[PDB]
RNA sequence: UGUAACUUA
């Protein structure tokens, strides 16, 4: 427009750093070779004491953007010093966390990404803030992209705000917070991932039913590295409650997550002889704990999904070395018990299923 | 017969 008849030299580039035409106008400035390390170099001065000014901004953010992929080290690294004190109010906002998560994903070396991190601190962010930010609608994003681009030997500050106190609840149970959390699991490492493990079985129970906290711990059920520990940790907190819980919209989940788990151990031998020895002791146990409350699992809305998911011979057909003897003694008792329960759930929507699955076990057995 | 969660002209 009228802008583009005046040298690069004589523009306000903070008036149009926040303005939509003149955002527009110094992006595709910076686009353009002949221009570009200059209109660099001169809005990166002018604008340098307004950095987290522009970063918030509806318009100020895509220009900062933009401009993270021309500016050199000591330019980025500068623009970092700046506003690495205000990383809780920038990863908050809404046009901010666009800001950092671009700033994070052009890092140039060590130096930045620290400061990066320093301000993550409690130097300058307080666990109930990084908590906040874990389980905030914009923050998270920025928390993700600390996960994905920083190494494990950064993650102090999440690590530090989750084990911190009943944290794990705050987290785990919510929307965001379960997202998050699942993404650090998966690039996490192993020492951290035990950290966050006790915290999780010591706050169990408020865990294991909730909406999102059944998701953590199943995704727990997966880390391999872990069986040696988890098995017999979460049967020793749930077993006497082990029907309850099947009984449970999300927590039966769980339940059949953990028994096929057991099964997959135990057919994968014919892990480890102490891991193995357990998963066959917690799986007869499981199954004596199903008999007893047969009655009322195959007449309950969740408890038939996992009485169905220890009766399903796809599961177990190689185990019909002493283990297997009593085994059989137990699930084949089961099944004949269930039999003679099929007529009294004629009424439940289901009832053929289950008669379906016992009769696998005889196209099994004999 | 039964659950997800993961964002600016």
């Amino acid at each position: 427009v009228e802008i583009s008849a005046l040298p690069l030299r004589d523009l306000d580039y903070i008036k149009l750093a926040t303005d939509q035409f003149g955002c527009r106008f110094l992006q595709k400035k910076l686009e353009t070779p002949s221009e570009s390390n200059m209109v660099r170099d001169l809005m990166y001065e002018q604008i340098k004491p307004f950095f987290l000014d522009l970063i918030l901004d509806p318009f100020g953010n895509y220009l900062v953007q933009k401009l993270c992929d021309y500016l050199t080290a000591e330019q980025k690294t500068l623009l970092i010093q700046t506003i690495y004190p205000n990383v809780f109010q920038i990863s908050i906002n809404q046009y901010g966390t666009r800001s950092l998560q671009k700033i994070i994903d052009t890092v140039d070396n060590e130096v930045q990404i620290d400061l990066i991190i320093k301000g993550f601190s409690q130097e300058f962010t307080s666990i109930e803030q990084v908590v906040t930010l874990i389980n905030d609608l914009n923050g998270n994003h920025v928390i993700q992209k600390c996960i994905f681009k920083f190494s494990p030997s950064k993650f102090g500050f999440i690590i530090d705000a989750i084990v911190e106190q009943n944290n794990i609840i705050t987290i785990s149970t919510h929307k965001h917070g379960c997202c998050v959390l699942q993404k650090l699991l998966s690039v996490c490492t192993l020492q951290q991932i035990f950290k966050i493990s006790v915290k999780i079985v010591q706050f169990l129970p408020g865990l294991i039913n909730d909406q999102f906290g059944n998701y953590i711990i199943q995704f727990l059920l997966d880390i391999k590295e872990l069986d040696f520990y988890l098995l017999a940790e979460l049967f020793n907190r749930l077993s006497n409650e082990l029907c309850q819980l099947s009984c449970l919209k999300f927590s039966s989940n769980v339940v059949e997550k953990f028994i096929k788990k057991l099964f997959r151990i135990i057919t994968g031998f014919i892990a480890s002889d102490d891991v193995i020895n357990a998963s066959m002791n917690i799986l007869l146990t499981t199954i004596d704990i199903f008999t007893v409350n047969l009655n009322v699992l195959i007449r309950d809305n969740f408890g038939n999904y996992a009485l169905q998911t220890l009766l399903d011979v796809k599961n177990y057909s190689p185990l019909l070395g002493n283990f297997c003897n009593d085994f059989s003694l137990k699930i084949g008792n089961l099944i004949v018990l269930t039999k003679e329960l099929l007529p009294s759930i004629k009424t439940t929507s289901y009832a053929k299923k289950i008669k379906l699955k016992v009769k696998a076990y005889a196209e099994a057995t004999g």
